[PDB]
């Protein structure tokens, strides 16, 4: 059936915004997760999967008889997609069970873990996700087997169907680099924002670096996308020993003995694939990836025997039984359990990416200490498990239930407890009065707003105005933010702001946080005054204010826009076109086509474009809250040329006279071009809509204000 | 950016059941557009068209002076698309605006007709949609230029992305037959549900078939085409001949001078395409079909005179002047306004399928009698206009303003005005324990209003329970609704109306298009009641019961359902596989994904097969109303094979002892592979959902019940 995408494969993709619609939720309207987890019992179910450990089918036999490694796989696959230069995948909407993760060849037999975990979860019901779910069997799995967990959160709600999510361009499982879609260029240079060496791979190549088996450069793999993950060295070495320390790899013959990927089997797989012809297909004779190694001597136990073998033994390079490179340990005696038969035992056996471990040597040096001092290995194992299955969940507010840690990590972006009275109605009315006679613009006043509000990310829920987190390193002086510009505004906020808390009685005060986003808030009432139309602007008080100490500069580095088409912004040339990046953009927002097209026209004629670029500022009467851009974007007395200086620029000449009469970018003009957006552009650009557009503007612009306050969800 | 269709291309796509969200729609969830058109003033609306039509612009310049030719093209193109089989396409969206419709070769240059009128629709914005505006300025072309219109009903809402439409599957526009996804087979046999004989045209080639320029070949096609639009041969002559009395075709120089189409074209074009390089490009200049045809000696005149000339003259194949072939007139002299220059004329010519009038023996006969009798014509056309541009608007309780006929006309399936009191609560409570008395089972009940209401689909609005036309000819005869069963039950129902309706006083009766309705209801409360629930049906009265002779036959064989998965009924081996078939029926009812998983899972365990088949009755307690199916189908005890005897039918046997358990179809297990409808299933399998599952059910069947319900909007 010849579709769209087929005619015109590079046209813009909107339906990426109206994903996760009312439509495709089974559950209702008002339905609430954290309510349902809240209730849960969560002890009980912790009981149900202790009991699972050791409970094996025989559709999937357990190793050893136990599951806690196939399981703690599990749950580091599902939070092992993450990467840090958009916040996309990770553990927290359970993705890992829908297309495409379901089917990558690195989850291959993880169908089976999952569907152990049906009956657990049809028992529980609403109350517990499949995302929370598959972290809380990790824990268990680890608490089982004698490990002491740094905690858990609960609160990741389910999602009913794939995000939209770019993991490359190669149209091959598993290809090495090079080829006509490398990810690679240059010195090994992985293209942002990816953060796996090959597609269908969590991380590395367990062999090495494209098959070679190197300890050496396989470091480098690791490290650098480690690092694309928002782990430093020590936490990576810790969660790779700290893995390995239980279970085991799988391959009991040829690779090629497995079946279809979930995605393509038979419908009387019903979900599952991966089906192998090799002897009975599973147990003693499961094929995953094909290594067949073991680590430990104890692989159902904690213990620190993983560099107890790693630096104890030296190693050969040898071959699975599918003809994968591995390593061996020959002058050992065969000191490690077989899986199924009691009467065998085996040498230690390491992958090359374990190697890593020792022959690299920044972390070597880690490894050593961790050796020396398995109790310093614990904790720091503890937690980097727990940062890499919380990682994407955002902000603290949204932990549910009995085991959240109550220590506050640097990673987390933590906001400070709020321990006062907050400010009133009538007392933001004050506010706003101040804020508008202290002669700050308009522009000035939603240009700073929306710079500080505009960080969030829905991906990872990271970002957001909470915390004015725009008054410190880094996000004070990016280029976006117009560093001496908000310097100069925020001086006159603080002021306003001491002056009024300082006439406080009774503990009263309100944060910088507060007053920047109120500020905005200001600034869009008086230019729908300078429009003739009285409007109040809503907001909720409550954010505080972070220090530059509680502030991982590094970590705020991802969050940089250095694209955004809200505010007419390029930091530099790309070879993705600009209206692509603003609907990437949007959606890391969270916004619909329709909130996009009313935001940016409003924004436009506000003044926020970074240094007062007139493109797309279709009015003459800036500063006040109109929906001019869309009147006159859409008047076709007006023809648009491409300038000779810049193809991405363009002028709006008088079609009769050819006078000039604007200049735009394309991230403006597509709104006159695609033809749904400009279908959206329309309904704006009518007679009828002044106070339509006003009201869905200052919706949105709420909305935007207000995307990190899980405080007050 | 490779994708889940990239790698799974022929994996079945939900997302063409959750198109059309809240997302997507600018207007607020509460907008009513009826509400919106009812209130506007259509006169002055149709006074703006009247000026329009002579107000030329000189980026488009009006052929004549006059516009209207233009916008009758506009208009029939519009409802062009249109297919009985499916009900897809037609004007009822304003679709022509959209990919993949704006695009289409055949509607070269509508891009500019329909900028022309956002003038218009930026002045009255909401209250008249774009699909309604086509349509009008259609009309208000054809009376400007003398024709009296039979009418025109408002209430087409807008729509605000692309339906999901097949229109085939060649990947070249306009690919002639015979190519790798050739479209037609055997003796041109053209696949349904396609009514066009090319990717990217309306109905027919204008060259001839394949551009071979024979016209009692193209005759073959024009019947054949147009009969899968719905038209006959009067209603198909008159409308061809109607249309070219208007207006002029446009082939100034060769096509190639076309750029690209409009979702090509650069951002630059605002919305625009086929920018021409020959000469102005426009006006005298243009190119849009490659033919040069004006068929009139009064092209912006209502006249006789289309049939004058094509009986007149004797034609002589020629070239425009891109090379496509046409026709002239033998011999005669240059009688054809030139649309730009006074003082040039032109000789009368004509397309292939213009002559297709002529030389096929059953359209001349039709022709000389429109010739002879031009009052005739006149009518005929008035009334298949209209037919055209409101076949697929549903019920005439949909049709709105102050212009819509009077007239009922047999191809609106139209249902009796109703004119005594409806039946209230006591008396439904006493209608439904007199059902129940009776001795219908749960089973019959059930899958009778199933049988009944499940007709219905969105795209054309035809069809549904009103009307009891289940009782009629051909839907009792139909396989699927169980013709000898079916029989059986009607006349009990039919005994227990006679008898209620005998009681009463006043006029009060009951319909049994109600009855039916009410009657399943009853069947699905006592279901509720067989499982231990006590659950009301809500039941809306009022359908009335339209007379055979208000029910064409041969127009309702397109509603026959040849694949109801929710019957689990296949009437015959497709192409496409049976689960794709019960998306598609899925989304003609307008149901979600969740509202069709539910609404499949409680048909199986109510009885609602087709045959009383075992297959996807996945519970001990038939007729009863529970979530069986769902825990049943998840069970992972069981294990599913595909049958020897029949690949498509599935064997679920106990895994640990072999015992057959369970047979189901693919329909059945397909909610237990694909991964989104597993991911729902589950939610209705949970320990927890039972409750949810009866009541999610019984909304979703009484939206079934409901879909043609237009007198209650
Ligand atoms: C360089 C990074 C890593 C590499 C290349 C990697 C590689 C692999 C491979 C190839 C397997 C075998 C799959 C099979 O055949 O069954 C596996 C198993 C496993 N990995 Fe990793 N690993 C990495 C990091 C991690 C981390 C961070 C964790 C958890 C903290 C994890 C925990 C496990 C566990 C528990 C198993 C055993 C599965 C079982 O017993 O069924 N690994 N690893
Ligand atoms: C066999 C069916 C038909 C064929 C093959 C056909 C073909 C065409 C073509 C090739 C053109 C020229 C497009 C251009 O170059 O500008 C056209 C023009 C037009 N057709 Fe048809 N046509 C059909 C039916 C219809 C019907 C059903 C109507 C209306 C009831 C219609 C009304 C018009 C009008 C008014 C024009 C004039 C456009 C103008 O003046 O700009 N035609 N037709
Ligand atoms: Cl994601
Ligand atoms: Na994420
Ligand atoms: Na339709």
């Amino acid at each position: 059936g010849t579709s769209n995408r087929d005619w015109w494969p590079n046209q813009l993709d909107l339906s990426i915004l109206h994903r996760h619609s009312s439509l495709s939720d089974p559950m209702g309207k008002d339905f609430n997760y954290a309510q349902a987890f809240e209730k849960l019992d969560l002890a009980a179910v912790k009981r149900d999967l202790h009991a699972l450990m050791t409970t094996s089918q025989d559709w999937w036999p357990a190793d050893f008889g136990h599951y806690g490694g196939l399981f703690i796989r599990m749950a580091w696959h599902s939070a092992g997609t993450y990467r840090t230069a958009d916040g996309r995948g990770g553990a927290g909407e359970g993705q890992q069970r829908f297309a495409p993760l379901n089917s990558w060849p690195d989850n291959a037999n993880l169908d089976k873990a999952r569907r152990l975990l049906w009956p657990i979860k049809q028992k529980y019901g609403r109350a517990i996700s499949w995302a929370d779910l598959l972290i809380l069997t990790g824990n268990v799995a680890l608490e089982s087997m004698g490990f002491k967990t740094f905690g858990f959160a609960g609160g990741r709600a389910d999602t009913w169907e794939p995000e939209d999510v770019y993991w490359g361009s190669e149209k091959i499982w598993l290809e090495l680099s090079g080829g006509p879609n490398s990810r690679y260029s240059g010195d090994r240079q992985l293209e942002n924002p990816l953060a796996a060496v090959q597609m269908g791979l969590i991380y590395v190549n367990p062999e090495g670096p494209d098959g070679n088996p190197d300890p050496v450069a396989a470091a480098r793999d690791i490290r650098d996308t480690f690092a694309r993950m928002a782990m430093n060295d020590e936490e990576t070495v810790a969660l790779i020993a700290g893995g390995h320390t239980f279970g085991k790899t799988h391959g009991a013959g040829p690779a090629s003995n497995d079946g279809a990927e979930p995605e393509a089997a038979g419908i009387e797989a019903q979900g599952l694939g991966w089906k192998s012809a090799y002897r009975t297909g599973k147990g003693a004779d499961a094929i995953t990836s094909g290594l067949e190694v073991t680590w430990t001597t104890t692989p159902t136990q904690w213990s620190h025997n993983f560099f107890e073998n790693l630096f104890g033994y030296e190693w050969e390079l040898t071959k699975s039984p599918a003809g994968a490179h591995q390593w061996v340990a020959k002058g050992a005696d065969a000191v490690i359990p077989d899986a199924f038969d009691p009467s065998k035992k085996h040498r230690p056996t390491m992958l090359t990416t374990d190697l890593s471990l020792r022959f690299d040597p920044a972390y070597e040096k880690i490894s050593r200490r961790f050796h020396e001092n398995p109790e310093q290995f614990a904790d720091a194992f503890a937690r980097a498990w727990f940062k890499l299955t919380h990682r994407d969940m955002g902000p603290r507010a949204r932990y549910l239930g009995p085991e959240v840690p109550a220590e506050v990590l640097l990673w987390q972006d933590p906001i400070p407890a709020v321990d006062h009275p907050l400010i009133d109605a009538a007392d933001a009315a004050e506010l706003k009065a101040k804020v508008l006679a202290s002669g700050l613009t308009v522009s000035q006043l939603v240009s700073t707003a929306w710079a500080a509000a505009s960080t969030f990310r829905g991906s990872d829920k990271r970002g957001g105005a909470n915390g004015a987190r725009i008054r410190l390193a880094p996000q004070k002086d990016w280029e976006a933010n117009q560093p001496e510009q908000l310097a100069a505004v925020l001086e006159t906020l603080e002021a306003i702001r001491t002056a009024f808390n300082g006439a406080q009685r009774g503990g009263k005060q309100v944060s910088l946080a507060d007053l920047i986003v109120l500020a905005g808030c200001a600034g869009v009432e008086q230019a729908a005054k300078n429009a003739g139309h009285a409007v109040t602007v809503p907001f909720a008080p409550g954010r505080a204010d972070a220090s530059q100490e509680q502030t991982d500069v590094e970590s705020m580095a991802v969050l940089e826009p250095v694209a955004d088409g809200f505010r007419n912004y390029l930091k530099g040339k790309y070879r993705v076109p600009a209206e692509v990046l603003l609907v990437d953009k949007a959606q890391l927002l969270t916004l619909s086509a329709p909130e996009m097209t009313v935001l940016l026209g409003g924004l436009r004629v506000l003044g926020a474009n970074v240094g007062q670029s007139r493109h797309g500022v279709f009015t003459a009467r800036e500063q006040a809250l109109t929906n001019d851009f869309f009147v006159n974007l859409l008047d076709m007395g007006t023809e648009w040329k491409p300038t000779a200086a810049d193809a991405d620029v363009f002028e709006g000449r008088d079609r009769a006279t050819g006078e000039l009469k604007w200049t735009g970018t394309r991230v403006d003009l597509v709104f006159g071009s695609h033809s749904q957006l400009r279908a959206l552009a329309e309904v704006y650009g009518s007679a009828d809509a002044q106070e339509k557009f006003v009201r869905d503007f200052v919706a949105v612009w709420n909305k935007v204000m207000n995307l990190d306050r899980f405080d007050l969800a």
